C-alpha cells in the first residue's frame, strides 16, 4: 500500500523542530510513504561525538541519493558552547552542506489566501534565490589602493586604481567570482525554474557595475540560448534579466509566480515559519529541502516544563513536499509528487478553513490581538493534516 | 502679512511636474509666504543654453543659503537628445547637485492613514537613507587577484589575495570608502535624525564583512558618543547599531518613526509619488529638497493635447514643506514651520477625509479598479489643499 519514494536522506534537526521534525515524520510520512531514509543526526548532540564526520557525510548522502530534506538545526555560537559544554564551535551546517554540493538556495514563503502579506495581489509566490566571501581591509593612511590582477603564468600585469587616499585614511574590500560559481548559480536557476514552470528573472545592478553585474547578465542570457532556450519556449518559460529596481518596479506590479534571482539570508516580509527553503545543485538533480526559520527558541523554552506552546510547522512540511515532489520527477513516480502535491494544499487548506497556528493568528488582528481561542496549538495541528489529507487522499485514492 | 521665509533657492523642474511645481507655487506658496526665491532653471531646455554652468552655480545657492528645493528634471538619455536635439548628454543633476553637496539623502513615504501599506501596522514613516564609485574587471584567465594598498610615503606595502583563480576565469571588483565619506554619512545621518527627533538606526552586515562594515559601526559610535550624545539623551533619541536583519526583523517588528541607514535608489514598497527625497550636509544646515519620484512620462503624454489627467503632488508639496521646516529650525521663525507643519496635514488631511488622486484611488481597490469617480484630477488636487488650509490657517492665523 504505501507509496515508493526510494531514497530520500534526511537531517535530524534540533530543539522544538526535531519534534515537529519526528511528529511530521509519525504522522504525515510514516503511515503513507515507503522510502529508504538514511537519517543522519545533525544534532549537536551529534557533533560532540563523531566531530563532525557526519555533516560531511550527510552532504554526500544527497551527493549519491540526489534528495536530502533538512530539519532546523542549531549553530553552535556562544550559548551553545557553555550551555551543550561543546567540545568546539562546529561549522554551519547551512554552509557545511552548501559549500559541498555548491548550489543555490530559493527561499519562498507560501501563499494562504487568508492571511496579510506584503502584497494583498501577490497569487502565487515569489522564489527569491540569492547568490549570497571578501577580503577587506581599513588602509589606515593616505595611499593608493591598487586592485591588481597578476596573471598567472607571467603575462603582463594587469593594473586598476581603487582609489588614492589624501585627506584622512580608507577602507576598501575585494570582491570576487568564477565562472564556476555563476554558472552554477546559472544552472541552478534555470533547473529551479524548469521545476516551478515560472518565469526565471535575473536582476544585476548593471549600470551601476557594469563588468562585474555586466558578466552575471553575460552568462546567464549566453546559458539561456545555448542550453535552456528550447526547454523554455516549449512550457512557456521565459528568461529576462531586468535591472534592480527596473525588476522591484515589476514586483508588486506583477503577482508572482516568477523565479527570481538576486545578485548582492532571510529578509522578506514573509514570516519565518511561512517561507521554505531549497538548496539545488545546478546539475538539476541533487536538491536539498529545508524549513528557511531558525530552529524557534521560543516554544522551546515553553516546551520543556510542559507549557501549551503553538508553533507553525509549514516550512518543515514543505521540505518534505519538496523534497518528495523534486523526488518523483527525478524518479518519475506519479503516486509519490501526487502524495507531495496533495499535500501542499492539505497545509494550505487548513489555514485556507482559517483554521491555523499562532503566528498567523497572531499577525491577521495584531501581535497582541492574538488568543488561544483565534488559534490553534502546535501538537493538535499535526491532527488536523493526516485527518484532511487522508480524506483528501481517501476521494483520490 | 505674508510669512518670512527669507532666502530659499529653487531648481525650476521639468515636464509634468513643472506645471505642478507651478500650480503649488501658484497656489500654496506663493500667496502666503514671502521669500528671497533665486529660482534657477534646471531644466534641459536650459542645459543647451548656459552649457550647464547653471547647475553647479544652482548647488552654490544652496551652499550659501543653505536651503533648496528641487521638482523633478529629466536626465538626458537616448530619447532626450534626439527629441530635445541636445548639445550633449549632461551629467544628472541628481548627482551633480549630491557630489557638490556631498551630503546623504533620506527617503520617506509619506503616512496616509487610509491608503495600503507594505505593513498595516506602520504608523509614522521610516526614513531611510543610504550611502548610495567602484573598480570592476573580468580577469579572463587564470591568476592570482591580489588587491595590495601601497603607501603614498613609500611605507611597508599591504599585500591581499582576493583569490587566486585555476579552472576558467573570474571576475574582480574593488570598493572603498573614506572617513570623510563615512561621517558625511555620519553627521549627516544624526542631523536627520535630530530634526526629525526620531531613533536613528545603522545597520551594516558586521559579521559577513567584518572590517569594512565595522569601520561603519565604528565611526557612528565613535560619533553617537563624542559628538551627540547629549543632544540625544535630550529628547530620548537613541543610536542603535543592528545587523541588516537584526534590523528588518524589527522594520515590521517595529511601527516606525525612526532614522533608518543602509550601507549597500528607491525600492521601497510606497508608490513612488509617495515618498519624498530630502538631501542634507553633515553641516545640519544645507537641506535640498525634492520629490522622490521620476518627472512622469505618464500625464504627460496625455498632457499636450489637452486631456484629463490625474497625478499626485504631494512628493512635490512636502520638497516644500521639509524645505520650509528645515527653514524655519535654521533661521527660527515659528510662523514659517507652522505654515510648514499645518501644510503637511493639509496635503494629508484631504486623503484621509478619502479625497484622492488616482494612485492611491488605484491602490486601493486595484490597479484596473479605478475609475474617475474613485478619484480626482491632477489641476483640480491644488484647489483643496489651499481651501483646506486656509481654514486649517483661518482658525490658527
Ligand atoms: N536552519 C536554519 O536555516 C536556521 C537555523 N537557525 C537556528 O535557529 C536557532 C535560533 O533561533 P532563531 O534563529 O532566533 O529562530 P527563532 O524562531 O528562535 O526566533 C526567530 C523567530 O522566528 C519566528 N518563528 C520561527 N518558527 C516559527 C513558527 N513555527 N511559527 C511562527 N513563528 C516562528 C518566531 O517569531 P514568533 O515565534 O514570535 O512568531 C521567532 O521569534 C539557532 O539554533 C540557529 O542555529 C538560525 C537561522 C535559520
Ligand atoms: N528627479 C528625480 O529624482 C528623478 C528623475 N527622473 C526623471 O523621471 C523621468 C522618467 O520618468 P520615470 O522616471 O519613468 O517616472 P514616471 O513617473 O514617468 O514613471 C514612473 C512611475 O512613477 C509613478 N508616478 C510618478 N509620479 C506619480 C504621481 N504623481 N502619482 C502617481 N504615480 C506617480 C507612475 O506610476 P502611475 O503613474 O502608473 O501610478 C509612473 O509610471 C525622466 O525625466 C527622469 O530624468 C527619474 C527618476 C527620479
Amino acid at each position: 500500500k504505501k507509496i515508493s519514494g526510494g531514497s530520500v536522506v534526511e537531517m535530524q534537526g534540533d530543539e522544538m523542530t526535531r519534534i515537529i521534525w519526528e511528529l511530521i515524520k509519525e504522522k504525515l510520512i510514516f503511515p503513507y510513504v515507503e522510502l529508504d531514509l538514511h537519517s543522519y543526526d545533525l544534532g549537536i548532540e551529534n557533533r560532540d561525538a563523531t566531530n563532525d564526520q557526519v555533516t560531511k557525510d550527510a552532504a554526500e548522502a544527497i551527493k549519491k541519493h540526489n534528495v536530502g530534506v533538512k530539519c532546523a538545526t542549531i549553530t553552535p555560537d556562544e550559548k551553545r558552547v557553555e550551555e551543550f559544554k561543546l567540545k568546539q564551535m562546529w561549522k554551519s551546517p547551512n554552509g557545511t552542506i552548501r559549500n559541498i554540493l555548491g548550489g543555490t538556495v530559493f527561499r519562498e514563503a507560501i501563499i494562504c489566501k487568508n492571511i496579510p502579506r506584503l502584497v494583498s495581489g501577490w497569487v502565487k509566490p515569489i522564489i527569491i534565490g540569492c547568490h549570497a566571501r571578501a577580503t577587506d581591509f581599513v588602509v589606515p593612511g593616505p595611499g593608493k589602493v591598487e586592485i591588481t590582477y597578476t596573471p598567472s603564468d607571467g603575462t603582463q600585469k594587469v593594473t586598476y586604481l581603487v582609489h588614492n587616499f589624501e585627506e584622512g585614511g580608507g577602507v576598501a574590500m575585494g570582491m570576487y567570482n568564477q565562472d564556476k560559481s555563476i554558472e552554477d548559480f546559472a544552472h541552478s536557476s534555470f533547473q529551479m525554474a524548469l521545476s516551478k514552470g515560472w518565469p526565471l528573472y535575473l536582476s544585476t545592478k548593471n549600470t551601476i557595475l557594469k563588468k562585474y553585474d555586466g558578466r552575471f547578465k553575460d552568462i546567464f542570457q549566453e546559458i539561456y540560448d545555448k542550453q535552456y532556450k528550447s526547454q523554455f519556449e516549449a512550457q512557456k518559460i521565459w528568461y529576462e534579466h531586468r535591472l534592480i529596481d527596473d525588476m522591484v518596479a515589476q514586483a508588486m506590479k506583477s503577482e508572482g509566480g516568477f523565479i527570481w534571482a538576486c545578485k548582492n539570508v532571510a529578509q522578506g516580509y514573509g514570516s519565518l515559519g511561512m517561507m521554505t527553503s531549497v538548496l539545488v545543485c545546478p546539475d538539476g538533480k541533487t536538491v536539498e529541502a529545508e524549513a528557511a526559520h531558525g530552529t524557534v527558541t521560543r516554544h522551546y523554552r515553553m516546551y520543556q516544563k510542559g507549557q501549551e506552546t503553538s508553533t507553525n510547522p509549514i516550512a518543515s512540511i514543505f521540505a518534505w513536499t519538496r523534497g518528495l515532489a523534486h523526488r518523483a520527477k527525478l524518479d518519475n513516480n506519479k503516486e509519490l509528487a501526487f502524495f507531495a502535491n496533495a499535500l501542499e494544499e492539505v497545509s494550505i487548506e487548513t489555514i485556507e478553513a482559517g483554521f491555523m497556528t499562532k503566528d498567523l493568528a497572531a499577525c491577521i488582528k495584531g501581535l497582541p490581538n492574538v488568543q488561544r481561542s483565534d488559534y490553534l496549538n502546535t501538537f493538535e495541528f499535526m491532527d488536523k493534516l493526516g485527518e484532511n489529507l487522508k480524506i483528501k487522499l481517501a476521494q483520490a485514492k
